[PDB]
């Protein structure tokens, strides 16, 4: 037979989708959520074997529990226990191209259950199973019967089990497959799993019940009343004493309460739907539900006689709330909408793809932590506790059909084949089916990267049909396609075109006025952030904040998806594509996380956090302007803290409660801000706190800041004359400079500083020399394989150039006395193949002050590509435990990203001046940098610097994070120019020319002393 | 396994849809339509064995040909050899609604056919089989081998047997059954049969063959040029040197060619279809395809290779046509067209639900030699071949899903559930990728009497993504849901609205008007042709000429669904609903025909024909106004006739040739016409002759005809003076009344004239006595049983009013003697338990002349129902061959069914006076008549008669037309007045006002004589 080769069967004797039941059998578990009895986990330990087929498998298997069958927790990932490897391939899809043909070898997993039924259960009422999660296909036997088969491994599997089931002792079999017809549908672009991966359950329900039921919530034009209007379905033996109730509940407060009897209105010619029934709850005044207060009246629908005798009951959230585009643009509850959002997939390091309500949460803090107010359930509906835990918290949802046929060619080659319409068509609706109760979810997908095909048409089409409280979006064929009611295109730029071929990517700003064009601008995709990215978030922040309708987007993505894998000796070490001898792989495209698996942020959250604040501000002088992007919300938790330094030199401080409504502002009026008594920065730094702590928050926790500069004064002062002076020691390669213990030697050959000595000791383990390199970037590298060249990718272009093999060149070297100091003069040619890449002119200029001042004059040939750096390096003997500078900080930051980094004096150990990305590039980079403090040194000027123990050399050399050594000494880089980073998209260049080094001639000047 | 019960499998091992194929070998064979060697029809002597069950089928049978096994002809219609009964239900599913189940008791076909396979087919290529229809799902077996699995009775189940056939002697086994789910879709009224019913064939086909193609036709504002686009797909093995070439042929003249290889566009970000070609040829000032020239060029689809190879073509029948609904018209080739449609079922009375080439042809020579245009496929896809005789003569076309749930509750039912959604989708789609090159097709229709569902919704949606070049119809759930581009309602009514609830039918006029509303109208079915039916249908053609808007329909419908059956004495008869013990059944609603079963028409036709004309036709004076409703043709062969006759005496006549061009008008003015030397009626004929013969029409072929009472010479002349005078002689039991040879004898005691005799014979059988009732047509009856009283029924009104029971009181009977006359006077009443229905008085005059004039005057009580009529009637004695009248004719016409009868002096047998209902009622009408003469008998006035050897008793009991048998004598009835027979429904009152016998006050005369 081979049913999981059939496009045409997804299933057999599978039942009917619907929202969450419990059968619970009294109101109140029901009102308030109590666990239904009638609802039992058939998670723990489980038994389990594996075969490279299921040709393989043993018939005894069905009658009787192997041997050699191992015990094993579900849900779970075979993967995650070591049956077979777990491959991370993107778009190519991880099996042979043969629609529609799986392998051979198609690795079954054959999981059973030994359990008990009460046989309760069995007298009367119906009793079925559920699966929540079965990757990709499977055969389900139950009591050696043959019960049923089921496709689509995101939505929820149940079949009836009411005949097998016996007194007592049962017996569960289940065949999983691996590979399936289903999996043509599955090509996402993440580790490619298998198993029992979500939850398996007993249902017990009545003969006569609940069969379905729909809750949808109509409003009035300021929405001071509403409707919630409740649809009831019913299965079963009909009686005209049956009847239905549905109850409103605000707490322990009822504030409605409909009852009737089954028999709907007439429909048509034949008549209505005597096993349905509609009601209407009017509500006065309803609390509204939304991402920024959660307002949650509770439904409970009771099935029961005209008696009072009841059936059972069915409960929900409800949520008041109205989305509607309008004009060009997207309504929330009447106000236009911002989305602050984030892609997330459903992943663990150590789990696999399954998922708890720990992790759930978890996400959900930091998620609303961040400024983040929308997911998307990129690309397959989640596990049911998500939706009802942002409901509960206050997320808004784009719930998405698992479908992408990214790897088919074209993309729309199954999409647009009636043969697989019933396929996906399956995929839509029963997301739908069982989805449609939630507030959380505002917005529809019909999945992912498969094209544009009629089958999209169509299923657009059905969903607007039975759902047209929400909105329809699909990014395939062109982001703007007739199967979307907005504009999402994924990695569009906010000013460059993207001018495909069919599939032009426009800029943003563009885009929306195209000929015709009327839609909202949402990005699906955005903000690529891979390793060291998210640079330019900030233009996109702007664009939105300018653009009506540019309604925002959702970050891609949420959290590395990457893997725990141990060592010899047991360390566990975080994995990625290959690693598992996964084939063909891709490598680390699996990690674009804004947070590292084990849900710590990276650099780059803090930017995100502090671009999607909700309050801006602007400065009138001595005025503060605060503006409001609540769209619903009152300032009634947050207090405003400001303060003014100098240098870092706190010279006040003061706190004012913010009193501003939604989209309203406030005026704050600060008190006359002294006057300083010397020269310098001054800057008033601001930010809100939340004095109380939320559901989601804490106490005292930072929703937003903003900094300016002052004004500034200058440092007319004249040193003060050198008491004691400088002495030259010329040799036949060396230039000694004495002063004090003090101590510098140029080598007169290479030309450079070779050696620093304060007291015996040496302070230099490499010389000081010019950089224009570093050790690339995931953004920098691309798709750039070792394999497969990518000559426009950053790295290419700088390999080829020969960037980073210049052979420095001296061309000159003087030595020279002057009255008040010793000055040292160097002239060095950066060459390849006779190019002549880069010119250095420095000067050092040693003063009885023991202050050495470094001068330095850069020229970049036009013709060779922009350098990532322009600054000095050399590797440091000293290494300390702390770092300290007057800069921009605390967090890493480029120049295309450091709109969140703050000026300051800032304190941290070294170690905090690294950042672990997995894969290791350049990093932890402070910019704007006026001071830096490292031991005994000081480095005084305007410059970006970066200090770890380790060498670029090593970096750039090391693949896996895991793999670095601590290095002798400190390396120092000292950048007098740094080089944009990207983000747009991780796969093309992303940095805007203002953040290249064009200028062809760069002028910097540092101070080296010691304290 | 039991695939007839899942709405989930519809079909196992099927291969793809697509246009019809041939694999010619040779491009003149293609170009030319001839016969492909390579297509091999298995039609002919089969086995056959049917059981009750499929369970009763004998493992044996796929091994071994059964003995008890009988040989039938395939294409066949197993209920047809009358295996089982054939049901006639027409809403009622024919069996146990209980989706998705069909009975135990399922009625298994067992085909099993032996033959032969060149070698050559086994060589190289593929072998595949075709069932274009198998009602109404199966199972397949070859070589003992299970091939596969369909459902779906009205379309084509391919399969691929390349592995299973071997050299030479090979066999099937076709395991066919009566029910599926596919049941529960398949609803439609008529007949329930199943089979092998339709051709087998055998396709072979070339390993790298063309595996679809799609044909376009593309314009210019004013279709002086035109596009025409082919896309190519081919499957199989693809190389560098395949190439594609796409000629146009009109007749022997290549009209244009292109040439290239496979490799299409890109499409997406993954590029195009390397599997296919799109080409384009420009043809410049195009012949174009229309229902009134069927402009074809051919195309020709060559799969070859680059050095001149060919592998394989493809062909088909090219129209060059523009369908486009725009500003609220539907568009033909620019024009806006008026669709003088009929209904058709694929019937044979003999063959059941097999079609051939003779009844195809027959019905479409007939429907346009009766002005019809374009036929609605009724409610399923029809054969192949009907399309391709459209395309040829011309009709444009309505092609429709097999998709009817009628019978379900509501209606939508299974349309609105997402898993049956599936199961519909294949039943659009493949319906599209079968027919989509056909111009005659140029309509889609999802179906039929299905509610209105979501799966309507998205089929909608998905054929619009497909195919944009035609619009969608669908009539559920309102015919103006959002399901269609078109309003296309069924029975509305003209000017009366019925508000039924949910879906309310307007009238046809106001609904168009209604706030929003802008889509243009056309009746999916109006005019219930029911027997004695069609009356009221010029004011639908009326009101289609005067508004825009309002494009036509089709009437419902093409031939009565009769079966004979045959009698003891091997007498053939026509059977319907139960009279083959089917149960239950809808009795004679399968009879709804314009023609008989046998392609014989039923009188209404002509009055379609003739509101269905072409030319319009206006007097002034003496001047003739022509109008041609033609929108592309020029009157190129026609010439008019005209025609003065004085009383139907012929004073002149002429001919005219028309020179009129589309939409124009032609003027003719017509010489004197001479003043007349008599007195009477003089009328003016004018008729539309074709002189030359065309494909569908014969030489001196009438399409149109008209008819205008000029003048009237009222005559003043009195009657020359009586030479003899009558003489009456009473007694007590009678007046007696003489004169010559002649004698009136009246009965005191019953008021009535009991006998007349002419010398010794006596003239009358039954005595001449008031009629106020007629034999209920099937209009009159309705839905009404005699299990199911329908009160509203117009006969059940008239029953109860005992409008079939009064009996008539005799108030007065005076004889009196006038100079030159006898003068009999009486009166009577019809009462009826009490009530008195009619007052009738009349006056009978008897002069010397020797005729004897009737005058009557009847009262009827305004309280009860309008009477069917108001005449006499009469048994007479006398039984003539010819029957001679002058007034409307030639054919039977009632009140509110004239419009296509003539005003004329007519002779014409007996025999068709008589109009064979198969469902027996009042028939045989001719209205206006001035003048009838039967026998030595001449009756004079201004009345309708009607005249046979059936009484109007015999006739209102008696089921089947076969039953009657002819009374002794003939049967008269003259009425003063008679009701109009309505039909815009059948299950309803259909008869307007207009047509009612509302007055309460009639008044009529007649003269009775002797020729
Ligand atoms: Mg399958
Ligand atoms: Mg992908
Ligand atoms: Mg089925
Ligand atoms: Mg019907
Ligand atoms: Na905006
Ligand atoms: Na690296
Ligand atoms: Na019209
Ligand atoms: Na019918």
């Amino acid at each position: 037979r081979r049913d999981w080769e059939n496009p045409g069967v997804t299933q057999l004797n599978r039942l009917a989708a619907h929202p969450p039941f419990a059968s619970w059998r009294n109101s109140e578990e029901a009102r308030t959520d109590r666990p239904s009895q009638q609802l039992r986990s058939l998670n723990g330990e489980w038994r389990f074997a594996w075969f490279p087929a299921p040709e393989a498998v043993p018939e005894s298997w069905l009658e009787c529990d192997l041997p050699e069958a191992d015990t094993v927790v579900v849900p779970s990932n075979w993967q995650m226990h070591g049956y077979d490897a777990p491959i991370y391939t993107n778009v190519t899809y991880p099996i042979t191209v043969n629609p529609p043909f799986v392998p051979t070898e198609n690795p079954t997993g054959c999981y059973s259950l030994t359990f008990n039924v009460d046989e309760s259960w069995l007298q009367e009422g119906q009793t079925r199973i559920i699966f929540d999660g079965v990757n990709s296909a499977f055969h389900l036997w139950c009591n050696g019967r043959w019960v049923g088969y089921g496709q689509d491994s995101r939505l929820p599997s149940e079949f009836d089990l009411s005949a097998f089931l016996r007194a007592g002792e049962n017996r569960l079999a289940v065949m999983v497959l691996r590979w399936s017809d289903g999996s043509y549908l599955e090509d996402q672009d993440m580790w490619r799993m298998s198993g029992i991966f979500r939850d398996v359950s007993l249902l017990h329900k009545p003969t006569t019940q609940i069969s379905d039921f729909h809750v949808a919530t109509r409003f009035n034009d300021d929405f001071s009343r509403a409707v919630l209007e409740a649809e009831v379905q019913m299965c079963g033996e009909l009686r005209d004493y049956l009847r239905v109730t549905v109850s409103l509940w605000q707490g322990e407060t009822q504030v409605a309460s409909g009852t009737a009897p089954f028999g709907g209105e007439i429909i048509d010619e034949r008549g209505g739907y005597a096993d349905r029934v509609t009601l209407r709850l009017n509500v006065e005044n309803p609390k509204l539900w939304s991402a920024e207060i959660p307002n949650l009246y509770r439904a409970v629908v009771e099935l029961h006689t005209a008696d009072g005798t009841l059936i059972e009951a069915e409960a929900c959230d409800v949520g008041f709330r109205e989305v509607r585009i309008e004009n060009g643009l997207l309504l929330l509850n009447g106000k236009p909408l911002l989305i602050r959002g984030v892609n997330r997939h459903e992943h663990h390091p150590l789990h696999g793809q399954v998922m708890d309500e720990q992790t759930m949460v978890q996400d959900i803090l930091l998620m609303k932590q961040n400024n983040f107010n929308a997911v998307r359930c990129s690309h397959y509906p989640n596990h049911p506790l998500w939706y009802t835990l942002c409901d509960r918290y206050g997320l808004y949802v784009v719930d998405e059909a698992n479908i992408e046929t990214h790897g088919m060619v074209p993309m729309n080659r199954l999409t647009d084949d009636p043969r697989w319409l019933p396929a996906m068509s399956e995929r839509v609706t029963r997301m739908v089916q069982r989805d449609r109760n939630h507030p959380s979810v505002i917005i529809w997908s019909l999945g992912n990267e498969s094209g544009h095909g009629a089958n999209h048409d169509a299923l657009y089409r059905w969903i607007k049909s039975v759902d047209p409280s929400r909105p329809v979006q699909y990014e395939g064929g062109g982001a703007d396609t007739t199967a979307t009611d907005i504009i999402c295109p994924m990695y569009a730029r906010v000013d460059e075109d993207q001018p495909f071929p069919a599939v032009p990517k426009w800029s943003i700003k563009k885009w929306l006025s195209l000929p015709g064009e009327t839609r909202p601008l949402i990005l699906c995709e955005y903000a690529h952030a891979m390793g060291n990215s998210l640079g330019g978030f900030a233009k996109y922040w702007q664009a939105f904040r300018q653009y009506p309708r540019l309604q925002g987007g959702f970050v891609w993505d949420w959290v590395d998806q990457s893997l725990i894998k141990y060592d010899e000796n047991g360390n566990p070490w975080s994995a990625y594509g290959g690693d598992f001898g996964d084939t063909p792989n891709d490598r680390q495209f699996c990690m674009n996380g804004l947070v590292f698996a084990d849900r710590t942020p990276h650099p780059a959250l803090t930017e995100a956090k502090h671009q999607q604040q909700f309050f801006q501000f602007r400065l009138s002088g001595q005025t503060i302007e605060v503006t409001s992007e609540y769209l619903f919300r009152h300032s009634d938790n947050e207090l405003l803290h400001w303060m003014v330094a100098l240098d870092g030199k706190p010279l006040a401080s003061g706190e004012v409660p913010l009193d501003v409504a939604p989209q309203g502002k406030q005026l704050i009026e600060l008190p006359e801000l002294p006057q300083p008594e010397s020269a310098g920065q001054l800057w008033l730094t601001v930010r809100v706190v939340q004095p109380n702590a939320t559901a989601w928050s804490e106490a005292g926790h930072i929703s937003a800041w903003q900094q300016w500069r002052l004004a500034e004064n200058l440092s007319v002062t004249l040193p003060a004359a050198s008491h004691a002076i400088p002495h030259l020691t010329t040799s036949e390669m060396d230039f000694c400079i004495e002063l004090g213990n003090k101590r510098w030697q140029f080598n007169r050959q290479s030309g450079f500083l070779s050696q620093m000595w304060i007291g015996d000791k040496k302070q230099l383990l490499t010389p000081l020399r010019d950089q224009f390199t570093r050790a690339p970037l995931d953004n920098d590298i691309g798709v750039s394989e070792a394999t497969r060249i990518d000559p426009n990718a950053w790295v290419e272009r700088w390999k080829a150039a020969g960037h980073y093999q210049a052979e420095a060149a001296l061309l000159q070297c003087t030595a020279d006395t002057l009255a008040d100091a010793v000055l040292i003069t160097t002239a060095h040619a950066w060459q390849h193949q006779g190019k002549t890449l880069f010119i250095s002119r420095k000067t050092y200029r040693i003063d009885g002050s023991g202050q050495m001042a470094i001068t330095v004059d850069v020229e970049v040939a036009s013709d060779t590509p922009h350098p990532a750096r322009i600054g000095l390096n050399c590797q440091l003997a000293q290494v300390a435990e702390r770092v300290n500078w007057l800069g921009l900080g605390p967090q890493e930051n480029y120049p295309d990203r450091l709109t969140a980094a703050c000026f300051d004096r800032w304190d941290l150990p070294l170690s905090d001046m690294y950042t672990p990305y997995v894969f290791p590039s350049e990093n932890g980079l402070r910019c704007g940098t006026r001071e830096l403090n490292y031991g005994p040194h000081q480095w005084r000027g305007d410059f970006q610097f970066n200090i770890s123990r380790y060498s670029q050399q090593q970096l750039m050399e090391t693949s896996h994070r895991h793999l670095l050594h601590a290095e002798e000494g400190t390396w120092l880089n000292i950048d007098g120019f740094h080089m944009g980073i990207g983000g747009d998209d991780s796969w093309s260049p992303s940095v805007s020319a203002e953040f290249q080094l064009s200028a062809g001639r760069y002028h910097y000047q540092l101070v080296w002393c010691q304290k």
